């Protein structure tokens, strides 16, 4: 859409008011011209045909219930773009300011969100297991991060490399949640999962076992479902990442925490410089150790904490 940049206001999934970047040309569109080559939000209209229609509104006010998921997918994708640029100096997912596209209201009662190889897609949930998925900033950043991985390490979505792929998305989705300071935690999907149950979440990084996911390599899923447990074995890496940042004693192994910022720095560098499509857990350990060495020196505390964390979850 060619037109004039403006700013509209709307209400998100959780009922919060926010300003969003729009474009005016007869109608007001969900097109943000301020970030890279743009952020574009589409209406999939309860269908599965993608991307749908670029989102058009007559008055630049998005307070209708149908508007909510579009407001949050659009705003959160801008925050995520900002985190990557400001913290890691990366311009969009491809590092060259590629336009970011998202489609909301996909299918009917769809309990998921995904990156399709080219855009982000968000279900509205069935109203019980989930509310519209774009209302969770960690969900939005998890999605966008699948694009970053695809453009960098290219981790195949199955078995060990696939669980690394999932852990990266959970790790950066949590870092983005802390960055925006939106009631941050080490849990995934809490803001959009089981609207009737308080206190739960989809996965836990602090204690993956809480929901039945492994927190040690010896408890790894060896089966075939979920692409060989990509959403299951990611718990082993999630736990390692939480220990590096926060510290703690796990299975008798003590880790001194080095904080989130450094965790982000070491993970980003492993991702963009050392990981490959087929990397396994043991290769990730080597990658993280080498990144920390590059950044802080072989004899630093940072390197020491990375080794301890991996030894705690039984990776190597
Ligand atoms: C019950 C669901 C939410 C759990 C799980 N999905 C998830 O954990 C998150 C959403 C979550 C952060 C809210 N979605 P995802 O990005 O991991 C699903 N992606 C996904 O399955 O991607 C594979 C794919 C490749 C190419 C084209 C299309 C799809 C799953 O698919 O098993
Ligand atoms: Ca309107
Ligand atoms: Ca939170
Ligand atoms: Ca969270
Ligand atoms: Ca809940
Ligand atoms: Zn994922």
């Amino acid at each position: 859409i060619t037109g004039t940049s403006t700013v509209g206001v709307g209400r998100g999934v959780l009922g919060d008011q926010k300003n969003i970047n729009t474009t005016y040309s007869t109608y007001y569109y969900l097109q943000d011209n301020t970030r890279g080559d743009g952020i574009f939000t589409y209406d999939a209209k309860y269908r599965t045909t993608l991307p749908g229609s670029l989102w058009a509104d007559a008055d630049n006010q998005f307070f209708a219930s149908y508007d909510a998921p579009a407001v949050d997918a659009h705003y959160y994708a801008g925050v995520t773009y900002d985190y990557y640029k400001n913290v890691h100096n990366r311009l969009s997912y491809d590092g060259n300011n590629a336009a970011i596209r998202s489609s909301v209201h996909y299918s009917q009662g769809y309990n998921n969100a995904f990156w399709n190889g080219s855009e982000m897609v968000y279900g509205d949930g069935d109203g019980q297991t989930f509310i519209p998925l774009s209302g969770g900033i960690d969900v939005v950043a998890h999605e966008l991060t699948h694009a970053v991985t695809d453009y960098t390490a290219g981790l195949i979505y199955q078995n060990e490399s696939g669980a690394i792929n999932e852990a990266i998305s959970d790790i950066f989705g949590t870092l983005v949640e802390f960055y925006a300071n939106k009631n941050p935690d080490w849990e995934i999907g809490e803001d959009v999962y089981t609207p009737g149950i308080s206190g739960d979440s989809l996965r836990s990084m602090s204690d993956p076992a809480k929901y039945g996911d492994p927190d040690h390599y010896s408890k790894r899923y060896t089966g075939t479902q979920d692409n060989g447990g990509v959403h299951i074995n990611s718990g082993i890496i999630n736990k390692a990442a939480y220990l590096i940042s926060q510290g703690g004693t796990h299975y008798g192994v003590s880790v001194v925490g080095i904080g989130r910022d450094k965790l982000g720095k070491i993970f980003y560098r492993a991702l963009t410089q050392y990981l490959t499509p087929t990397s396994n857990f043991s290769q990730l350990r080597a990658a993280a150790v080498q990144s920390a060495t590059d950044l802080y020196g072989s004899t630093s505390q940072e390197v020491a904490s990375v080794k301890q964390a991996f030894d705690a979850v039984g990776v190597k």
